[PDB]
């Protein structure tokens, strides 16, 4: 008795059939009506081909490249009779170029990252700033300015970026209610931004702890993760990056801003997966997270910016990832950065290989009158296995978020290029929540200055515990 | 047919019966002749009591403290008929005070660390310099000056500090042959220092990689290690510390020296178990180690110091620990520092819980004509079980070193206060080698600049790859 949300009146082209594609395909088949032969999967991998053949879906074993993407995707997306849907869950392909092609041809589009064409991330002719997610996001914002309106294309609608934007909205509404502030839920961007300002939210961590454990010990010289290894390593080697709040009064010497764009970002001249921050989640309590760059770090800070009449920002929250991956990924990062190079092999943990654990993923709003508030999902691998096949808990949070964005795009098909912060957060969470396990809000009195200073001198700001000065792990 | 080296006619007083005591006692019973009833074990824990009772050995369930150690230990050391042997394998006791008591009463003494009385490691009034192993070692050096000669007391004779001092001497001999350096084998401290200078040894890593894996996944909120958790955490929270070589051109801003003493060391105003360094071992290849303070970092650099007539140091190698512990300890450190406090529970892995792996422990001599040379032990858990009971591979490298130090002290019982660098390294390795598994020398062309600079600017010294400026990892 699963709900069927909408009929798709055209081709469904899934680009990429890795961990997320494999988890999303069953949800698409479950929740949408369409003729079976309308759906086709594109992935160059032989392992992906064999899995698709076993599931009985059409499969085209090809890499989408800058050279072929028009000749390949335009016929597939315009096969008729009506509007198709491009579901982009790949690596090494330009989200912007495919998004623009889909829009030119009237097809809906969704992805989970602003990915560039193969060769971008390690091109030595690029300055660190050009490798930032801020710069990639600005290409999408410029595309929206150049062609406002038109067919809906949802950028960066996964678990994070994606779902966490909806959690921020629900958390802000919950904070206001827990303070006795009633009525008038925000409906415009400026109203959301002023709610965060008015409640005194200084910053937001994307506070995640993955406790999924494997049935085999970590193999030497193998990178192990619960989702894309190539994707995670690629983003881990990008500069550490954060949305930068107006309350901050210190940044590292190797921090830099941007000459252009929305104004909400800084980056550090060091890899994010080797940069630690002090953070907190309900199950982990105090923990280190890695400051891996993510689209929502910028987009959430941008969304919640209040400007004056002159257009200058007067309020903006800090926002960044504080990611504690599964234990085998922690070991994998230690191995990779300690050897100076990528391991010779890698593997993504299948649900059949996971003995227990959860993916605790939420937002940590701090600086307000109740200090810190964590809101998000505590989905376990055991619950995952009972409600959705072919994925672990990490994957289900992502694939259910793509499902939600697809429902929203089908229900709002003339909205133009949108981010997760632009969607109806209540409708999206209504679609996604059956796949999120426990969704809870927890207050804590912890701050980054708990237990500090210790036995060594430290550079801290005791008048403001949540300053980045105190969060960043430094010598 | 294990060799029985000597008969011990006096009391054998073992202070502490933890992981090392439990591995050393069977070796003492195997390799020395004596009546079992002259053994006495002192330990405050019930777990130790039951283990000692299971071996039918006399047990005293007491913590040795500053308030009771004289009245508790003097009768035991002087019970006769022969000369006593105090084997100190404890935590929370003063190595110096117990050592001086033993010498005062004509009893031999051996320990594996310069330990202070309980309370020192976390006294909030102590300046960081006073919490350094340099300072603790200076208390032993002063005792030797104040009372030269006399009954032999062996300070810091475990695997590291201890065995690695003998590896350094053998490695210097191997390097001299391979580099064509001619001359008689050195037989005095000055001649060893001169050999290291003449070979161009810029520095030495105590380069260790523990690959022992457990049969169960790491539990949350449990520190897991292959030896003393309390001792490892205590030394991990002391300042990072190293012997400081004359070739070094740079030290970090938070580095500090010493106004008095042998002059061979610096320390950093940060905990050593959260300080990473770039290093290398044969099985690990390039890896991160932690810069945990160790007595041998100072003692080896001091031993290999060449002075001019004025008394000023003209050559000294850098020397420090570069320790990659077992995977569960790596996770335990990330957990402990990430939370800001010790875990609620801890456990030491038993040989029955270890499924495979080795304790690769050696010395990496670098800066010479063949770049870098690693010499040491690759003892596996499988070999350990075949040759010695009640311990893992980490433990056996330590207990066999205590055995070797005991044999040397019996054959040299009036040598005064001595460090491992002062013992006859060939005789000690003759006793220890049956318990070390493969002992190999390996050259490598790896340097700390391999693959650098990369995607980001780095504060490196391209003129000399082995500078500490290139080894230390900045966060
Ligand atoms: N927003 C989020 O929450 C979130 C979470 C996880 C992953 N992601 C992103 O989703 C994407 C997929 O993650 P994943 O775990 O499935 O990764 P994955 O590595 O498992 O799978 C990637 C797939 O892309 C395919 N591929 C490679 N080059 C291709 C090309 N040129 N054309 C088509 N396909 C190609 C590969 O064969 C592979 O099957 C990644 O880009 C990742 O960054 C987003
Ligand atoms: N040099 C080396 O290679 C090396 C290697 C490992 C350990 N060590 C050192 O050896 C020592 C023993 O290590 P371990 O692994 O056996 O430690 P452990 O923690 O396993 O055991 C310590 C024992 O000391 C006992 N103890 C505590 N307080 C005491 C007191 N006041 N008097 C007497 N006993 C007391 C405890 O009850 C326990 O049984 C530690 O100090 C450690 O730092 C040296």
């Amino acid at each position: 008795d699963w709900p069927v949300y909408h009929r798709i009146d055209g081709p469904i082209v899934m680009i990429g059939f890795g961990s997320i594609g494999r988890g999303t395909l069953p949800l698409i088949e479950r929740h949408f009506a369409f003729d079976r032969s309308k759906l086709v999967v594109i992935d160059p991998s032989d392992e992906a081909r064999k899995l698709a053949e076993a599931r009985g879906v059409r499969f085209i074993q090809q890499a989408v490249t800058r050279d072929n993407y028009r000749e390949l995707l335009v016929p597939l997306l315009t096969a008729g009779p009506g509007q198709g849907f491009c579901v982009n869950l790949s690596v090494d392909t330009s989200s912007l170029d495919i998004m623009e092609l889909a829009r030119e041809n009237g097809a809906l589009y969704i992805d989970t990252v602003v990915e560039p064409w193969l060769g971008f991330y390690f091109d030595p002719d690029l300055k660190p700033e050009a490798r930032s997610n801020y710069a990639l996001r600005e290409t999408v914002l410029a595309a929206r300015r150049n062609k406002p309106g038109g067919t809906t294309a949802v950028s960066c609608c996964g678990a994070n970026p994606g779902m966490v934007s909806w959690f921020v909205k629900q958390a802000l509404v919950n904070l206001a209610a827990d303070l006795g502030v009633t009525g008038e839920e925000p409906t415009t961007r400026e109203e959301w931004a002023r709610l965060a300002m008015d409640l005194g939210v200084k910053g937001i961590h994307i506070a995640e702890r993955d406790t999924q454990r494997a049935s085999f010990p970590k193999p030497f010289d193998v990178f192990v993760n619960t989702f894309s290894v190539e994707g995670f390593v690629s983003e881990g080697l990008q500069p550490a990056e954060l949305g930068w709040g107006t309350f901050e009064r210190w940044m590292p010497d190797n921090a830099r801003g941007h000459d252009s764009g929305c104004g909400a970002g800084i980056y550090l001249l060091q890899p994010g997966a080797n940069t630690r921050v002090r953070s907190w989640t309900p199950t982990a309590m105090a923990q280190y997270g890695f400051l891996v760059t993510h689209n929502e770090s910028i987009s959430i800070a941008d969304f919640l910016t209040v400007r004056d009449a002159a257009g200058q920002a007067v309020y903006r929250p800090t926002c960044h990832y504080a990611y504690h991956p599964c234990n085998d990924a922690v070991l994998s990062l230690h191995e990779m950065f300690g050897s100076g190079k990528r391991q010779s092999d890698w593997r993504i943990l299948d649900e059949t290989e996971i003995v227990d654990g959860i993916d605790e993923l939420g937002v940590l709003l701090y600086g307000h009158g109740k200090n810190a508030y964590w809101y998000g999902s505590q989905l376990s691998i055991e619950e995952t296995r009972r409600i959705a096949p072919d994925q672990n808990a990490t994957g289900l949070q992502v694939s259910s978020a793509v499902l939600a964005g697809m429902v929203w795009a089908l229900e709002n098909p003339n909205a133009g290029i949108v981010e997760a912060d632009d969607l109806d957060f209540r409708r999206c969470l209504e679609v996604q929540t059956p796949y999120l396990g426990p969704v809870v809000g927890v207050y804590t009195d912890w701050t980054p200055l708990a237990g500090r200073p210790g036995l060594f001198p430290e550079d801290i700001d005791t008048s403001d515990p949540w300053q980045f000065r105190n969060v960043l792990v430094r010598d």
